[PDB]
Formats: C-alpha cells, sequence, structure tokens
C-alpha cells in the first residue's frame, strides 16, 4: 500500500533534502504519521536513490546495444546520462545529505550504492581490455575517475542549451578515452 | 567601511550558522548598521551573498597567483590547480553556505550572476591551456571548450568522492589530470 509515498518524494527532493520535509511528504500525499516505517528520512531518502539507480542501470541495458563496441558504449553512456530522467536529476540532493545528515551507518550504508554507479565503466574497461580496444592497467581507479568526471559535466551545466552539453559531454569522452591509448 | 563590515560580519554569520539561518536583523545589528543601508547597498540577502561570494573570488585568484610560482611548465600548473581544488574542500568554511544558497535558488535571475561567477573559476584554466599552447606543450585547437570540461570535470572528483580518505583522493585527482593532460595530442 505505501509505496505511493515514494512518488510525492522524488518529485518533492528534485525543492532538495532540506526543503523538503516529513511534514509536506505525508500531508502533501495523504498518509499518517506512523505508516510511514523505512524509519527515518534518511532511510527513506536512501531507497529512493536505488529505485532511480536501478531504474536508469536498467534503462542503459535496454540502449546499449546500439553501441556496438566498448569505445562507442563510453561515449553514449555518457551522452544518454544527460538525457536521462533517471538518477543524476537527484544529484544536487545528494550533495546536501552527503554533506550534512552523515550518522556513519549511512555512509557505509550508500558505498554500495556508489559502487553500483561505477560498475557500468567497470563493465566497460574490463570489456575492452579483453575485446582488444585499450589496456587499462588499474581499472576500479580508472572507472572512479572517469565516472566522476562524467557526474561533474552533467550537473555543473544544468543552465545552457542541451544540443551544447552534449558536444561537450562528447569532446570529453573523446580526450579521456584517448589518454588511456 | 560600513559596506565591508556587513561583508565581513555576514560572512562570518554564515560560516556559522548557514545561509537559510542567517538573518537581516542579525547582520544589521552586529554591524552595527541598518535595513535601509543594507538595502541600498544590496538590496537582498540574496544578493548579499552574491557579492560575498565574489569577494572570495578574487582572493583565490588572489591565492592562485601566488601559488602557481610553485609550477613552472603549464603541465604542473594544471596538475597543481586541480590538487588546490581538491584540498580546499576539506576545510572552506562558506563551502556548507554555499550548497544551501545553489539549491535554493538555481530562478534564472539569480542564476545568471552564478554563472558569470563560475566563468572566472574557468578562466583560469582558459590561462593554462592558452600558455601551454604558446610555449608548444600541447595543441588545443579549441581552449575554451575543453576549459569548461576540465573545470567541471575536476569539480566533480572533488564534490562526488566524499567517502575516500585523502590520500587516495589526491592520488586519483592526479591519476585523472595525467589522463586528460596525456590525451590532447
Ligand atoms: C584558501 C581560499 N579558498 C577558497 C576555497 C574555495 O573553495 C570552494 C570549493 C567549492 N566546492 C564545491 C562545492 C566551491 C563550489 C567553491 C569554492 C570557492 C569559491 C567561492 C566563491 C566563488 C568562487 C569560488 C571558487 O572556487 O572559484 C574561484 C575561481 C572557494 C574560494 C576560496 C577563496
Amino acid at each position: 500500500l505505501k509505496d505511493k509515498i515514494l512518488g510525492v518524494a522524488k518529485e518533492l527532493f528534485i525543492n532538495g533534502y532540506n526543503a523538503t520535509t516529513t511534514g509536506e511528504i505525508v500531508k502533501l500525499s495523504e498518509s499518517s504519521k506512523g505508516n510511514l516505517y523505512f524509519k527515518t528520512k534518511e532511510n527513506l531518502f536512501l531507497e529512493i536513490l536505488n529505485i532511480e539507480e536501478s531504474k536508469w542501470q536498467e534503462q542503459w541495458k535496454s540502449e546499449q546495444i546500439k553501441a556496438k563496441t566498448n569505445r562507442e558504449k563510453f561515449y553514449l553512456y555518457n551522452e544518454l546520462s544527460l538525457t536521462t530522467e533517471y538518477y543524476y536529476p537527484l544529484q544536487n540532493a545528494i550533495i546536501e545529505f552527503y554533506t550534512e545528515y552523515y550518522t556513519n551507518s549511512i555512509n557505509e550504508k550508500m558505498n554500495k550504492l556508489q559502487n553500483k554507479y561505477i560498475d557500468a565503466y567497470h563493465v566497460i574497461f574490463k570489456e575492452g581490455n579483453l575485446n582488444g580496444e585499450w589496456s587499462i592497467n588499474d581499472v576500479n581507479a580508472v572507472s572512479k575517475i572517469a565516472a566522476n568526471a562524467v557526474n561533474g559535466i552533467v550537473t555543473f551545466t544544468h543552465e545552457q542549451n542541451i544540443n551544447e552539453r552534449i558536444k561537450l559531454m562528447n569532446k570529453f569522452s573523446q580526450i579521456f578515452l584517448n589518454g588511456l591509448s
């Protein structure tokens, strides 16, 4: 029954973490105070990141076959990253959470959510070493970089023409990938 | 000095209490000023904050100009700048008040000046890349884009890697600086 609440949450969060609150989440939704018990707010929010992280991650599975090689897949995952409505449009809300509501158990809990977000790149780079497109020496490192680099392009340019955004991402994808060969 | 005092008191107020918490009345009283003189200079708390952010911006470029003497070549400069940016986040106090503000207003009016404010930060790369071209450290026939990219690539690495110990994160950032810079030839 209580799956309805998440829609108002995902919606509201993408106003921010601070601005949205347990009151708004219930009253603007119609559900008892107790019924919402994921116990804490940071347990609710952290749950939403997974449903959106998964949604994106299965959209990428459904769209990546168009990329024939791994080199194309890298370009594409980064392009698609800009256009998706999953995960990446919450990233602002995380930055607040990252640097405010962080209990020590929450840190370790959502580190698994981090490792999920790199595995897109981990698979790609490993497969490149396999399919013979390049030779990475420390992949899990190079993935952490490519990912966070990319997240940077996506998040910190949410205020200009979308055709341009894609061009800058493409250029990055090209530079980065070339730095490995 | 009543303008500068307000900015100065506002800053330390924001640092201690955060954007949303700090009130105009507090700023007014503690700087021994008046709501009028505040409205005259700044109009809104929204704007006052931007002026602080611009003062700090200039302190940064001032700081950089001094620190970059340490790095001889433009290759070295690029490495060092990206490091400095990474180390910063750990102890910059306005950090938290900036995240509040940034998310509370990104209004096409307020967002206008926030963009103009990042262009000064991008101009740092723009120089490094430009000057590297002239000494022949690389060939970039498109210095403005690659500047935009580098800026946001670094900022992404700084901001979205708040789990590891500082040793590891400097190791990553330099590995990025290595890969990126390498793939320009
Ligand atoms: C020892 C002095 N250390 C400094 C450290 C700083 O760290 C910053 C970290 C950040 N971390 C991510 C949230 C963001 C956004 C801005 C920062 C600024 C900053 C603030 C206002 C305007 C521009 C900048 C800025 O960095 O750009 C200047 C060109 C900043 C400024 C100074 C002086």
